[PDB]
């Protein structure tokens, strides 16, 4: 019932949110909403507020919740794009868990076969460890929160499915992600380096020394592991198959300008996440990084695990247009 | 220095924000914004994003941050309040604790000694208890936001300080908090039942049962003690000097229209707040009690303390206006 009640109590706080039952999944209440592309992103529960705190003008058009941690199945992802899908097409954002993948991959060839337009873009932006528990390749976490955001702006302002995805595959090779936990959702003053917002391991444990030092390691491991190179797997409904790209990230270097994202990952003070970014903004100067824009607070969370992770996602003149762009989401507002 | 930091990250983040030094307060960039009432809160640090994430239009003028669950020193209260008069006098908005309450009147006298016109509001919507370890009466909690931004409207507006000042006690009169605690900032699966915001002892310790069961009995003891006579003391701008005020707050009954806030009180995840909320709205339903909005979220925390809070504040057709107003803040926006 928990789940339940807990879904429950969302639309009921949010009535511009409509639950759907049977298969369960959250649509914006006028979805669908004709004459724009439609984004749709969901996962496992214990994320929030991703994804159904994202559902709103200016960002998803709906979201698929899963169980615990776990990948909704494709019924609740099929079902809810066709829910949302606007005559424009519909925009499948994946973060890359294997479950997540495999459900979102059933959904979209089923959703291109029942005629709808769709495309996909997978977020792989977490830099610390390479096949993780549930992953093959980079793991996907807080970068997508940014990406749903920008990619939301470009939807609302009328951009074709096309310009949507290929803006959201951009972002996703300029988007770079690393966070730590202090305690599980570990011994005394050690640190989980490099974890997953599942709680899947990190890089190692090591000493938690200060909050300083913590962000010049994590500010250091962006720097040392942003070049990456992998192959992603794209729906390309043209030809109506898959199709795979190599593609390589650079790293953030100096001159670069970026939207930071200093996150909450369940039970970390507010207070806390202030010193997080005064420290990051001293490496970013340092190493000649401008961030530009920036969002602090619990925006991809893991349950009440005690940890923060750090996100810089490069942008420019036209990105930051559509970051200042109205959103209107329970999580996320602004603009008229 | 780690308090330090942390403020330097605010005014770093928030450009809207203007960090003082010798002494510490933090203010609108834009202030003194003549025309308009000032309003101007404070506290000890510890429970973020109260104050500080509360300055900007629609909402505080500025704020005084203390140490640690420690009220600001009275030069800070001073120095902040002259910064922010804008000519139509300030408004201080003080939590009942007997630090706060102390060093308020220190600076309201002097203030008012010294040519600034000014008055108080009292916070005491803690139902749980009465005379804690840090209070004469009962504690100021979680309502203080909802009295912020509505006072906040209404100063924004063009209110006079009188009009705000009465607006404020009379929210005061009719906004009733209650806050639980399953780990602090306890046995197995017991909660401090009525837990304070600077982990004070609550009404006792009691068994935690389920997350529904929790909010029957807050909601109940929202009910129970809701009736409350008590004497608040206000600064008499006119005559100069402190006016005692003998006032009794009515419990919420059948036909009262509220403003809910479902607060984390640091370390809860998201998702059970939605849990609250269902519940909530369904003995609200039950009692003749209309949520007419909500606020669901880390509203008024106690660092990391594993725990939540729910208050309920009776409005009109008049105060919805105020509500629905613009606010624009770090950790509450919207409107034009």
């Amino acid at each position: 019932d928990v789940l339940d009640e807990q879904l429950a109590g969302l639309a009921k706080a949010h009535p511009s949110l409509t639950l759907h039952q049977d298969p369960v999944y959250v649509t914006r209440a006028d979805a669908p909403v004709a004459g724009k592309v439609a984004l749709l992103s969901g996962g496992g529960s214990g994320n929030e507020p991703m994804h159904c705190g994202y559902i709103g003008q200016g960002m998803l058009s709906g979201a698929c919740p899963g169980e615990i941690f776990t990948s909704p199945t494709p019924d609740k992802i099929f079902e809810c794009a066709m829910q949302v899908d606007g005559g424009e097409g519909v925009l499948l954002i994946i973060k890359n868990y294997t479950g997540d993948i495999l459900n979102f991959e059933t959904a979209t060839e089923l959703l291109h076969d029942s005629g709808v337009k769709v495309t996909t873009v997978v977020i792989d932006d977490d830099v610390a460890v390479k096949d993780s528990l549930y992953t093959a390749g980079r793991r996907g976490v807080a970068n997508t929160v940014l990406i749903e955001k920008l990619v939301g702006a470009a939807a609302e302002r009328g951009d074709s499915l096309d310009a949507c995805a290929e803006l959201g595959r951009k972002l996703n090779n300029q988007g770079h992600s690393i966070g730590i936990a202090l305690g599980a959702c570990l011994a005394d003053n050690e640190m989980e380096f490099g974890v997953g917002i599942h709680g899947e391991p990190g890089i190692d444990r090591r000493p938690f020394s200060s909050l300083d030092q913590t962000v010049d390691e994590m500010f250091d491991t962006l720097l040392v592991n942003g070049s990456y190179h992998r192959t992603l797997r794209f729906w390309d409904y043209q030809q109506g198959s898959w199709q795979e790209e190599q593609q390589t990230k650079q790293p953030l270097q100096s001159g670069d300008r970026v939207i930071a994202l200093v996150n909450n990952l369940g039970a970390t003070p507010l207070s806390e996440l202030y010193g997080v970014y005064n420290r990051l903004t001293t490496r970013c100067q340092q190493a000649g990084l401008t961030i530009e824009r920036n969002l602090i607070g619990a925006y991809c969370t893991s349950l009440d695990m005690t940890g923060f992770s750090i996100t810089l996602l490069k942008v420019d003149d036209e990105t930051l247009a559509l970051w200042d762009a109205p959103v209107h989401t329970p999580a996320l507002n602004w603009g008229k």
